[PDB]
C-alpha cells in the first residue's frame, strides 16, 4: 500500500545519492494525512513539505523535494509558451470587467509572430535545477498568476524576459533564454518581475542629490522619491547641502529648524509610498548637524557617511574638525579632495565655522552608532571620486542605497542603475580548474543585455532618463563567490583563493570592457565619453596602481579602447544581490559563509539548512548524525571545536566570524582594483571594541576602498 | 530712598508725583469709580530704592489693570500710562521712524535688512509733509491695557528688542501699504483705522508696507488627483503656502479608498489615512514657533470616512492619529434625509465611482443613485449609523466642522464656475478650486459697537461708508499681495473675491439695551447685515465702473440680477432701496464675485476691546493671559456700579456661577436679561439668527455651537435644526463643559 507511494517518490530520485536519500522515510510520513476524501494533488506537497525537512540529513532532499512539487507545477499549467503568454494578456480581471493585460502587446505579437522559434526552444527539464527553497522563492512571487493558481513556469517567466529584452531579435533572445536558465547568470530582480509587461521599471535602484535649499527644493526632491519609489526603486539621497538648527531665513525671518526635522518629513513618505520604502541618506561630517544624525536608528531610512579624506587624516592625528552650515560655506560638497581641503580650510582660516568638536569624538560617536545599529555605513568621498570614470561630469556626491553604485548626480540628473550578476560557482570546471574563458564570454552578453535595457526601460522621472541615456552607466555583480572556492576546494583566505579572487575580477572586467568597445565599434559611444578617464588611457587598474597578472593582455585591449572608445561610463559594480541568489542556491555575493547552518520560512514556519557543500563532506565520511547536528547549533554555526572533523574540513568551511576581517577587506582592496564602481562589504566583529572596530575602518580606508563599510555585524 | 530718572538722575521718592503723572491721563474717564491715588498705595509698597522711572511705569500699567475688577476705565487708564511710556521711548515724527525701520543693518549678521519695501519708503518720505502732520498720537491712548499688549507683543516693529514703531506709525504703515501714491486714500484709510471703526486682517497688519508682502491670510485647495504625482504637488503646494504663514483647507474626497485597485502596480490604496500622515508630518515641519494649519474636507460618501473620524482621537493608536490637522465634512443633502428617515447609506470609491465631488444637488442625486442602482458601492451602511460616529468625534474632540455642499453651491455666486469642493480652515470662505486655481481669501472686520450713538438709536448710514472703504482696500491688497503660489494669483485676480467680517456684535446688542434673543435685537441684526451688503456692493460697482468686471462675471447668479437674498427667497425689510441699487449694477456689473465672509476675529478682537465675531459673550467674568488678569464684561460692570451694586462678594458669587448673572437676587431682571451667557442662549435661536443674517452674506459664517451637558439628541436636533434653516457653515467648532 505504502509501496504504491514510496515506487512514485522514487521516479524523481534519479541522480540523487541513494546512501542518504531513502524514499521509504518520506511515505512513512505522509501515508498519515490520509484518507477516503483527497488524493494525489494534496499528497504531492505534502510529500514535497516532508521532504523540505529532510534537508537536515543530505541536500538531496532539497532537490527531491523541488522536483515533486515542479513535477506538480507541470501537471496544473499549459505546455506551450506562446499560449501560456496569450492567457497573460486575455487576462479581463473578472472583479471589474475591464481588460487588463498582464504582459504587453508588443512582445506577445513579437512571441506570436516566432510562436514557431521560441516554443521550440524552451528545455521544461531546466526547471528541476532549482532546489526546494529556491523554487519556492520563484513561486511566491516570479512565476505570473491568474486569480490564485500560477500560470508560468519558471522556463516561461525566462523566455518573457528574455523576448522582454532582445524584442525583434531571436537570436539573442534564444542566447539569453538559454545562459538565464542553465543558471550561468542572473538579471537583477526588477527585469525578472517587469521584462515584457506594461510597465517596463527595469532599474534597480537610483540615486539623487537634493536639488536644493529651499522649502521648493526639499518638496520637489521629496516628489521624486515618491514618484520612483512607487514604480518600486531603492534612492540614495544626498542631503548635505540642507542648512542645519539655527540657521537664519531670510524670507520668513525665522530661524530653520535643520536636517533632523526633514529627514523626519522623508521617512515618513517612505512609509506611505511602499511598492515598505527604502532611503539611504549621505551626510558628510562637516555639517553641522551631524552629531544628531547619528541617533536617528539609535527609521525607514538608512544613514551613510560621505567622508572626506581630510576628516580620516583628523581623526588619526588626534584633531580640530569644525563643523559648517551649508549656507554659511557654500559649495562644500561641489567639491572633493584637494579643492576641498583647500577651500574647508579657507572657511575654517576666515573663522566662519558654526561650532569645533575634536576629531576624535566625532569619530567615537560613530563607532557606537555602528555598534548599535549596524550603520552609518563608510564610504569614502575623496577614494570614489579619484577612481571614478564619471569625474569629468562633476562632483559624486553620494551613492546607491548598497553603497555599490557610485555615479554622477545634479540638479537635473538622477543616477539609475541596471544590474545583473554571474554566478562564479558556475564556472568552476569538474577538474578544480576555474574556467576563465568561459566567464569572460557570458560576461559579454550580460553587457549587450544591460546595454538594451537601458533604451527600452520605463523610467519613473525624466532626469532619470536623461541621467541614463548620456552616460549609460551598468552595474554588474557576481554571487556564489563562496562556493566557488569551495568548490575549487580552497579556504576561502587561502593563497589559493586569494590569487582566483583577482583572476575572476581581472576577467570580468576585461570581457566587459571589450564587450563594451564592440558596442562602441557599432553605435558609437556615450556622449559624455571624451573627457575621462578611459578617453585618457587610464582605466580601473590604474587609478590603484596595480598592475594585472599576465592572465589577459590589457595592451591589446587598451589599443582597441584607444581606437572606438567604450559604450558605457561604468560597468562593474559587485551588490547585494539577495532576492536571486536564494533562487540560484548560493551564498550572497562575494561573501564567506555567515554561519555553516541557517533557517528559511517558507509560507508556514521554516526549515533548518546546513551549508549543502558541508553536509555533503560530513556524511560521505561517515560523520553526520544527531548530536553532531545538535551540536553545531550550540557553535552558532562553527564547525571549529568538533573533534572529530579532519584538518581539511575545519579549513575549508570556516565561517565569517572565524575569517580575518583585515584579509576581507584585504581581499576586496584587491579585487576593487578592477571594480570601476563599489561593493557592499558588510563586515563582521564577533565580540566587537572601539579599537577593533577603529582600524577595521582605517585598514580598509588605508587600502584606499570605496565604500569602507556596508554592514557592521556584531551577533 | 530714590528713584532713578529717564537719565540717570538721581531723585528721591516723591509718591505724589505718581498720582499726578495718572491723573494727567484720566481726560474723559468717570472719576467717581477710578481713584488713582488707589494705584500710588499699590505701587510704592512693590518698590525698592533705585528703581528706574521707567519700571514705575510698568510696575504702575500693571497694577492698574489688576483694578478692571472695579471699574473698566481703569483698564483704559493702564494702557494710557503704557502707552505714555511708549511715547517717551519712541520717535515722534513718522517718517523719522520709516527712515530707521529701513535702514536697519542687522547688528549680528553685519549685512542689512529693510523691514520696510523700497516703495513705502520711497512714498513715505516724498510725502513726509502731509503724512507726518496727519498722524493724532492722542488716539493710541484710546486702547485698553490687554489690546494694547497684544499689539505690542507682537503688531509694533522691534529694532532689537526695542519696539521702534507707535501704534500710529503701524496704522499709518499700514495704510501707505496699501495705498501706495494714493495719498488722499491712505489718509482716509489711516483716519478710519485710529478712530477704530474698522481692523485688518492680522497678516495685512503685520506685512502692510513691507517687502514682498503676504497679505493674506486663508488658502483653500483641490487635491490635485488620484495620483502619487498630484498629492505631491498638492503637497508642495500646502508647503510653500505653510511657509508664507497661509491658512489652508483642502479637498480631500478623490483619493483612493483604503484597498482601491492601483493599476499601474497591481498593488492595492493604502486610503486616506495614511497620506493625512504625511500631510500632518509637513505640517509639523513647514511653519509661519507656530506649525502650519491644515483643514481637511472629506465628503461622507467616501469609503474611509470612519477612519477620518477617529483620527482627531488623543486615544487610540500612534500610527492612525493626526493631531495637527483640523478635521471637516462637506455634507451632500442626501446623506442628511437619509439620516432622518432610517435608510441605508452606500460608502463609494472615487475610483470606481468617479465625479461625486465634482457635481452638488439634484445632479449629485442622480449620479449617486445610479451608481447604487450599478452596484458600484464597496461597504453600505445603516445611514444612522454614520451619523452616530460623526456625533460622538464632535462630543470627544469638538470637530469635524459641519457644511453643507448643497447649501454652498445652491446659494453661491462662483456658481457659474463649477462645484465648490470646500471651505477653508474657519468655514467661513466659499469659493472655487481647481487643478489649475487655489483660491486665496484677503479679510477685514467691522466694529459693529462704533455706529450706535449717545440715544440708542444705530448709524447704518456711517456703517455703509465705510464698509466702502474697506472694499476699496481689500481690492488694491489683491494687486499687491504676494502669492505664495501662482494658482493663488490666478484665481484671486479672476474672480477677485473679499471676506468682510465683524466683530462686537454682542456689544452692539448691549449698547442699544438689547439682548442677544429679542425681537428689536433680531430685528436689528438683519438690518445691520443688510447694510453691509448694501454699501459693499454699491462700493463693488463702482469700481466696476472705474475697471470693469471681474473677468468671470458673466453668466454668474449677479450677472442675472439675483442677490444673495434671492437665493434665500427673503425680502429685506425696507431700510435700504435694493431696486436702485440692482440697476446701477445691471449697469457697470461688480467687481468682486464675492463680498460678505463673517470670520472669526481671533486677535484683532483683542485690541479693539470688541467681543469676538458674531457671538454673545461666553462669559461675563474671564481670564485674558498676558500674570492672567480677572477681567469682568466691562458694560455689566458699568450698571453695577452706576446702581451702585458692586462689591467683594458679588464679584465672587459670580466666579461661583461660571459668570453668570442670572441667580442673583439683587439685580434688576432686565439687566439680568441682556447680560445672559452663551451657555444660557438658544442654539437654535443662534442658528435662526445666523440663518437670517445668512441671506445677506455671500459667503458663510464660522459659527461656534455651544452645548453645557451635551448628548445624542441635542447634537443631533441641533445640526439637523441649522441644516433646515439654509445655512452653509451648520456649525464651527462644538464647545462644551
Ligand atoms: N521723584 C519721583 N518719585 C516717585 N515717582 C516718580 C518720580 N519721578 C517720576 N516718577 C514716576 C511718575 C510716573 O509714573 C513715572 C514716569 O513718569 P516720567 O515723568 O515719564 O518719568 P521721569 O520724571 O524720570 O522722566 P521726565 O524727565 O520725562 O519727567 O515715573
Ligand atoms: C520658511 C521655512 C523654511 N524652512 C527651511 C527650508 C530650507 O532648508 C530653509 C530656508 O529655505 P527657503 O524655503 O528657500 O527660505 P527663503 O528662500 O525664503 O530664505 P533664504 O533665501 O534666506 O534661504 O529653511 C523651514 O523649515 N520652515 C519654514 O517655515
Ligand atoms: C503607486 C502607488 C499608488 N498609491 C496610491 C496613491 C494614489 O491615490 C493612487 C493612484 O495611483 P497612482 O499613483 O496614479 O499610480 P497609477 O498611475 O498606477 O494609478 P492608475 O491606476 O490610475 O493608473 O494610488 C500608493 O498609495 N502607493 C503606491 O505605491
Ligand atoms: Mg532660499
Ligand atoms: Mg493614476
Amino acid at each position: 500500500m505504502f509501496d504504491k507511494i514510496t515506487s512514485r517518490i522514487q521516479k524523481l530520485c534519479y541522480g540523487l545519492n541513494m546512501d542518504f536519500v531513502d524514499p521509504a522515510q518520506i511515505t512513512m510520513k505522509v501515508i498519515q494525512g490520509l484518507y477516503s476524501g483527497v488524493t494525489t494533488v494534496e499528497l504531492d506537497t505534502l510529500a514535497a513539505e516532508t521532504a523540505a525537512t529532510l534537508t537536515t540529513k543530505h541536500p538531496d532532499y532539497a532537490i527531491l523535494a523541488a522536483r515533486i512539487a515542479v513535477s506538480n507545477l507541470h501537471k496544473e499549467t499549459k505546455k506551450v509558451f506562446s499560449d501560456v503568454m496569450e492567457d497573460l494578456y486575455n487576462y479581463i480581471n473578472p472583479h471589474n470587467g475591464k481588460h487588463s493585460p498582464m504582459v504587453a502587446k508588443s512582445t506577445l505579437d513579437i512571441v506570436l509572430a516566432n510562436k514557431d522559434r521560441l516554443n521550440s526552444a524552451i528545455i521544461y527539464d531546466r526547471d528541476f535545477s532549482y532546489n526546494y527553497f529556491g523554487f519556492k522563492t520563484l513561486e511566491r512571487s516570479y512565476l505570473l498568476k491568474i486569480n490564485g493558481k500560477v500560470a508560468e513556469r519558471p522556463q516561461h517567466m525566462l523566455m518573457r524576459v528574455s523576448v522582454g529584452i532582445h524584442k525583434e531579435d531571436i537570436d539573442a533572445a534564444i542566447e539569453t533564454y538559454n545562459l538565464l536558465s542553465e543558471r550561468w547568470f542572473t538579471h537583477a530582480s526588477p527585469t525578472l518581475f517587469n521584462a515584457g509587461t506594461n510597465r517596463p521599471q527595469l532599474s534597480s535602484c537610483f540615486l539623487l542629490s537634493m536639488k536644493d535649499d529651499s522649502i521648493e527644493g526639499i518638496y520637489d526632491t521629496l516628489k521624486q522619491c515618491a514618484l520612483i519609489s512607487k514604480s518600486a526603486g531603492g534612492i540614495g539621497v544626498a542631503v548635505s547641502c540642507i542648512r542645519a538648527t539655527g540657521s537664519y531665513i531670510a524670507g520668513t525671518n525665522g530661524n530653520s529648524n535643520g536636517l533632523v526635522p526633514m529627514l523626519r518629513v522623508y521617512n515618513n513618505t517612505a512609509r506611505y509610498v511602499d511598492q515598505p520604502g527604502a532611503f539611504a541618506i549621505y551626510l558628510e561630517p562637516w555639517h553641522l548637524d551631524i552629531f544628531e544624525f547619528l541617533d536617528l536608528k539609535k527609521r525607514d531610512l538608512f544613514f551613510a557617511l560621505w567622508i572626506p579624506d581630510l576628516f580620516m587624516k583628523r581623526v588619526e592625528t588626534n584633531q580640530d574638525w569644525s563643523l559648517m552650515c551649508p549656507n554659511e560655506c557654500p559649495g562644500l560638497d561641489e567639491v572633493w579632495g584637494e579643492e576641498f581641503e583647500k577651500l574647508y580650510a579657507s572657511y575654517e582660516k576666515q573663522g566662519r565655522v558654526r561650532k569645533v568638536v575634536k576629531a576624535q569624538q566625532l569619530w567615537y560617536a560613530i563607532i557606537e552608532s555602528q555598534t548599535e545599529t549596524g550603520t552609518p555605513y563608510m564610504l569614502y568621498k575623496d577614494s570614489c571620486n579619484r577612481k571614478s570614470n564619471q569625474q569629468n561630469l562633476g562632483t559624486i556626491k553620494c551613492s546607491n542605497l548598497c553603497t555599490e553604485i557610485v555615479e554622477y548626480t545634479s540638479k537635473d540628473e538622477v543616477a539609475v542603475c541596471n544590474l545583473a550578476s554571474l554566478a562564479l560557482n558556475m564556472y568552476v570546471t569538474s577538474e578544480h580548474t576555474y574556467d576563465f574563458k568561459k566567464l569572460a564570454e557570458v560576461t559579454k552578453v550580460v553587457v549587450r543585455n544591460l546595454n538594451k535595457i537601458i533604451d527600452i526601460n520605463y523610467y519613473p522621472v525624466p532626469e532619470a532618463c536623461l541621467s541614463n541615456k548620456r552616460h549609460r552607466p551598468i552595474g554588474i555583480g557576481v554571487q556564489g563567490l563562496a562556493d566557488a572556492f569551495i568548490l575549487m576546494r580552497y579556504p576561502f583566505e587561502s593563497a589559493e583563493a586569494q590569487l582566483l579572487n583577482k583572476q575572476i575580477f581581472e576577467t570580468i572586467y576585461y570581457g566587459a570592457l571589450e564587450a563594451s568597445c564592440d558596442l562602441a565599434k557599432e553605435q558609437g559611444p556615450y556622449e559624455t565619453y571624451e573627457g575621462s578617464p578611459v578617453s585618457k588611457g587610464i582605466l580601473q587598474y590604474d587609478m590603484w596602481n596595480v598592475t594585472p597578472t599576465d592572465l589577459w593582455d590589457w595592451k591589446v585591449l587598451k589599443e582597441k579602447i584607444a581606437k572606438y572608445g567604450i559604450r558605457n561610463s561604468l560597468l562593474i559594480a559587485p551588490m547585494p544581490t539577495a532576492s536571486t541568489a536564494q533562487i540560484l542556491g548560493n551564498n550572497e555575493s562575494i561573501e564567506p559563509y555567515t554561519s555553516n547552518i541557517y533557517t528559511r520560512r517558507v509560507l508556514s514556519g521554516e526549515f533548518q539548512i546546513v551549508n549543502p557543500h558541508l553536509l555533503k563532506d560530513l556524511t560521505e565520511r561517515g560523520l553526520w548524525h544527531e548530536e553532531m547536528k545538535n551540536q553545531i547549533i550550540a557553535c552558532n554555526g562553527s564547525i571549529q571545536s568538533i573533534p572529530e572533523i579532519p584538518d581539511d574540513l575545519k579549513q575549508l568551511y570556516k565561517t565569517v566570524w572565524e575569517i580575518s576581517q583585515k584579509t576581507v577587506l584585504k581581499m576586496a582592496a584587491e579585487r576593487g582594483a578592477f571594480i570601476d564602481q563599489s561593493q557592499s562589504l558588510n563586515i563582521h566583529i564577533a565580540e566587537p571594541n572601539y579599537g577593533k572596530l577603529t582600524s577595521m575602518h582605517f585598514y580598509g580606508w588605508k587600502q584606499g576602498l570605496k565604500t569602507g563599510m556596508y554592514y557592521l555585524r556584531t551577533r
